[PDB]
């Protein structure tokens, strides 16, 4: 059973902007990510320091980079605190649905793609070198469920049946077919020291055999 919702005005056209402007540096939608990453991990941390048991889906806190040339994905999985129906649906949109407008109106002023982090808004850079966009998340207080987008201006979210995560978020990008580079163990590991070199968790490369 999956549920098909439409994306805000104010979302749909963000993604649109994201897609079709011409913009060569791309290689900041894993900054972005990768913060999303350090943010979710900094609230599992801290609502552990009042109730330990919220560790017991798992203790280690840390980010994976796992890239796939074969499936042409590359992959974000962090242990953070997840994500919960309400949050895929509701709830985080309309968060950022004050974030789009001014970012939208920054890029006007002066303003490019890149501080797209500076809104709130950074996990919508990912369409940027992706066609598809899937997320998979585990909370303590929800079910595992599927987050899914090819853009068009809709999203899907299904319950999901695969292999349990026990806790945290996992961000598959189907990457473009002329976005390859971003699945190169080399051009990775220069995004990740350049953009991501000061977060507050290890952030392990998944190399291929
Ligand atoms: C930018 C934001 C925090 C809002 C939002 C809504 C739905 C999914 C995500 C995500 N997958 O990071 C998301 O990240």
């Amino acid at each position: 059973e999956v549920e098909t919702f439409a994306f805000q005005a104010e979302i749909a056209q963000l993604m649109s902007l994201i897609i079709n402007t011409f913009y060569s540096n791309k290689e900041i939608f894993l900054r972005e990510l990768i913060s999303n990453s350090s943010d979710a991990l900094d609230k599992i941390r801290y609502e552990s320091l009042t109730d330990p048991s919220k560790l017991d889906s798992g203790k280690e806190l840390h980010i994976n980079l796992i890239p796939n040339k074969q499936d042409r994905t590359l992959t974000i999985v962090d242990t953070g605190i997840g994500m919960t129906k309400a949050d895929l649906i509701n709830n985080l949109g309309t968060i950022a649905k004050s974030g789009t407008k001014a970012f939208m109106e920054a890029l006007q002023a002066g303003a490019d793609i890149s501080m797209i982090g500076q809104f709130g808004v950074g996990f919508y850079s990912a369409y940027l070198v992706a066609e598809k966009v899937t997320v998979i998340t585990k909370h303590n207080d929800d079910e595992q469920y599927a987050w899914e987008s090819s853009a068009g201006g809709s999203f899907t979210v299904r319950t999901d049946t695969g292999e349990p995560m026990g806790r945290g978020t996992k961000v598959i990008l189907h990457l473009k077919e002329d976005q390859t580079e971003y699945l190169e163990e080399r051009r990775i590991k220069e995004i990740v020291k350049k953009h991501s070199q000061f977060i507050g968790y290890p952030i392990t490369l998944f190399v291929e055999k």
